[PDB]
């Protein structure tokens, strides 16, 4: 990644074994629960696209996915290439050529590219340009992953009503990979006895009324 | 977060992996139970509201108490914004903007518009503000999630009183998320041959005192 | 905690993961004996009194301990104020308070109030007067705990010296919370085959020479 | 390795316990799975070529690949002496001599010498160019050791299709060792009814599209 | 410990986390084993007596043992006085006292106080001076806890002689605490077969000769 | 150990928990596998004698093994004498003395002597010379442990060719110690069906294109 040392300037520093290792074992503990794309983003803090191939291909497993993600950034990349066209020809000696989709996901860039790219005044963020694309990919995987519709959350007959509302918000997160009437629904699909009470409550109940309502 | 560095300068720092994995883990384990909270105050010293919202969604559980809590924020934004009306049109070029709710609670705000306010002369703390109404949220969730009335904690005709006051003073602690005639209570809890030998000491004796004379 | 830099200033740090999560698994591990005190007194080394609270708060169980350490703070902090006192009105404009007990504790005073003391020449070592009462309060906390008598550690019939001096002294140092004729009591504890070797041994002797005679 | 320190000057560093251990287990847990030569790359971020011998060394299975890659190593070297002669006789006291091939492997050359070309200005980056002989090694051993021809991985009846697709893109990398009409392929060794569904949706079908068709 | 910052200056700096976990888990796993005292040794570097305590005090079990040490260092202590007597009065105001047995062992001794002994110019080493008294005192305690006598140390007639030598200088070092015709004690205290071929070997053969010889 | 801090001079370091855990435990679950020797040359970079004794003494079992390593440090060091001899008499006042063998060694030389040594104008690298004798110490001990002559390394009827190469190479290095016509003996040692096949492909066939002709 990029950072700023003690001395106070923009520096490279080596992505860490503890950084390498935590997005690895997230992935293989977690695989695509909406979870794992905040955890991506901040084990990402300053990365390098160099530093974001890095950590994707030390995948091992997921490949359908990984798949799924390179299409995602191809089509980036390609939105990128149209609405900012680069000149072609020899570059100035000495000077920093302007990046295309390529040099933003690290394909066609080297490392030393992309440094003078993030820590050019003003900063050309490829880095940060980047990350976005692969979250954008991820998020369609964890929606992909989603096993389960909203619609078939439904609160058991014993089913404490926690756990249902668990089950239930989890899964709005996973289909809408934590983007932001649901109360309704909720209540729609609550058991019988709790509903009953959530009718009761009327309407403007908050989450928090309504779990006290059939605790 | 932002920290002072060896020079002394107070700048922002990327959220390390074992920040990151240690409050995972403290969810994972101990869910809502009220050290949780100092826990979360601890690991996020010195946290932006980015980094605030990375703890936050890094969990993958629990996501009723999760949305209970972005409930809490959205009323304490509103309420912010009540108390505190942002002037409406363009910005002065180059000049720093007033933080609405949502830039405190980091919907609206960039990382650079956040560490503009945090390290102003004076500090504008939004982070410090954020974890204010995070904090607040998540003791409403400990207190829903206390699990027993401390009128339902009596000590049995076989229990250990040292073991029946470890029930005793954890349950009012979750009742009443760790915000400080219990005495009184206690003793009324108390089974019959502690009881007696605890009327007996009288009033103004010390838990201390209390432990000593039925152990 | 406070500590200086590489610069050589005395600057706040924050409380690391590191030292969060060895506190809470040391309370786990090995609950009140006596090992414990210097465990917490050198994870605390150079803490605030915020960095204090923040430690004993992250402690889920020993609710019973706990309060009764909340007493002793309040005691040591009454006697703070009496020998203390503080003049009592509006603060010179700019310029350091003085601390009152729950100053000292963490209670009433802010972050920034508790560095300004730490830091200041000469300091006002909040951190360390704190820390000095928590102590006297786990030492009690310890005494409590120790669960057999000094009387009642005796040598078996087939129990190995070693394993016996081994039980003798760590119940001195619970039963005295490691505050410094225990030898006569040793010998009179021991065995009848061993009480005779460590008589005939006279007066004088040492422990590494009674454990030879009785090895 | 070579990092810059806090001062922005290019110093040698002591390879790191959590490095060298960091490799170790990713051998020992994924042998050579193509996700492994990724992990290499990065844990030997700014290596010496000693560093790269240091890890490369500290593998203890998989002497066969050790010697395959020693081949490989001894191939790009005697082709670098071939590009790159070097003047022989004695060297310039005081002076930088010109890395042999034997040299860029750090066989024939000091800790010394290869900080010398490394902080050279500019750099004869002796660590890269090795790195790379390295990994063009470790790709041929991964190629050997992909246990399965793309054309054996085929859907089973009851398989689902991202199952099947998660081996089929992991087969392609390992048989490819990762280096960029098998959507076609994908199809034709589908089973028959997902295979009937693909062919509905027509050429130009994303891998999105077609394991949503098949979900 | 006190250490050399980035800037080059002795200051102190807090005992780690690390540092605490190491010494009480090697107490744990390997009592005293000769082993433990280099390992002592080592995680102890540019500790003050204040630290020396603090890793000492931390060990919950061999209470016996720790007993032992105290008497030891009490012993060491007066012998200091003995050879250094220090003038009774009160103290030049702002200068340096000398240091008694007991401030060396840091029981009357402020951290302060050992900061300035251990880093003024000459150093006054109370550090090193009661570690020494302290390693002498760990040599007793592994001598006294080392099982076995080497006379009873024998070849078995079906054992490999590559055990029977590392049983053999096991028990030599825990006999005499790491502390340097045992050569030919270890040719007497080999079985028949063994011995036979040893005595051919005939004087002045090597321990690595020996191996050769009975494998 | 001996390392440049942030400012750019040669300062000593503790050697750290990790380093000193790293050893012991890669020499308890290896013992003295060829890989432990480059292991140990990695966790003793920059390491002092003194840095060096630590480690080898920090071990607990193989104490015939490091009787045998004592002595040939004895050996290595009595030869530096016979080649480097120091002149007898007293010190020139504040100046550096020239080291004996014991001195390299760490057995008659201060901490402060060594840092002197190697920090010196030109650096007289003690911890250097002394880690090469070590090592050659090592090479013997792993020579001295390796079970199996590569006579007796031969292909089972029906072992994968992979893993008989893997065992023939893994003894080649055992036997050598890891210093550099044996693809003529790894034909000969194969079985008959592979055998058969590889005397077809001829000589100066490569080990890649043997595994692929017996794959
Ligand atoms: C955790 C979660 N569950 C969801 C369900 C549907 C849609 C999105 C989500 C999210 C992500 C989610 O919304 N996370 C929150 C942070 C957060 C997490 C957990 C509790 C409180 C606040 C967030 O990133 N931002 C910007 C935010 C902050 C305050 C209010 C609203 C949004
Ligand atoms: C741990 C605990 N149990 C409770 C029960 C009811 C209400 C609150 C609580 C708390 C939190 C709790 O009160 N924690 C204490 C710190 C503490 C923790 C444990 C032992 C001693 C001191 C705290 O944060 N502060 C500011 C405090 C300090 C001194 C006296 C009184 C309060
Ligand atoms: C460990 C222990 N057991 C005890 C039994 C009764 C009373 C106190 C204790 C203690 C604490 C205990 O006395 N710890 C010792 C340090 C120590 C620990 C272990 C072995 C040697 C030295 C200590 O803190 N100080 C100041 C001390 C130092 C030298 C001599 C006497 C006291
Ligand atoms: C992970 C993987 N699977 C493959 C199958 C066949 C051939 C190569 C591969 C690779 C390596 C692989 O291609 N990794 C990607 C990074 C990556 C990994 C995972 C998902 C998305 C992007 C990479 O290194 N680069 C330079 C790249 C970046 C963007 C588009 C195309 C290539
Ligand atoms: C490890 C060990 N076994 C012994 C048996 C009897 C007496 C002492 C011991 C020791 C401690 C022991 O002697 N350790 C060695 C270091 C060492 C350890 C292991 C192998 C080689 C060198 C040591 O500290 N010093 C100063 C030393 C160095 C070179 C030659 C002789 C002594
Ligand atoms: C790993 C190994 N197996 C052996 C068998 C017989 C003799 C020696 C060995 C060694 C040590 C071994 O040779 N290690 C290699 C590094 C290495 C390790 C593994 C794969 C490729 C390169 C090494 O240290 N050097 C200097 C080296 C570098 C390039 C070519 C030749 C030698």
């Amino acid at each position: 990644p990029i950072v700023q040392n003690l001395q106070g300037q923009m520096v490279h520093q080596c992505i860490s074994p503890r950084t390498l290792n935590a997005w690895v074992k997230v992935v293989e503990e977690k695989a695509f629960s909406p979870e794992v794309i905040p955890m991506f983003a901040a084990l990402s803090c300053g990365a390098t696209p160099q530093d974001l191939n890095t950590m994707l291909n030390t995948v091992g497993g997921h490949q359908a996915a990984m798949h799924m993600l390179k299409e995602t950034i191809n089509e980036e990349a390609a939105e990128w290439d149209r609405l900012h066209p680069v000149h072609a020809g020899p570059i100035a000696p000495g000077q920093m050529r302007e990046p295309r989709g390529s040099d933003i996901a690290g394909t066609t860039s080297t490392l030393q590219e992309q440094i003078g790219w993030m820590t050019h005044n003003p900063p050309i963020p490829v880095g940060e340009i980047y990350k976005r694309w692969i979250i954008l990919g991820l998020n369609k995987i964890v929606r992909m992953y989603s096993p389960t519709s909203i619609l078939d959350i439904r609160q058991g007959p014993k089913e404490p009503f926690r756990d249902y509302i668990d089950r239930f918000y989890k899964t709005i997160r996973a289909e809408q990979a934590s983007q932001e009437a649901t109360e309704t629904l909720l209540v729609q699909n609550a058991n019988p006895d709790c509903k009953t009470i959530l009718k009761a409550l009327g309407p403007g109940a908050t989450l928090e009324e309504m779990m006290t309502a059939c605790q």
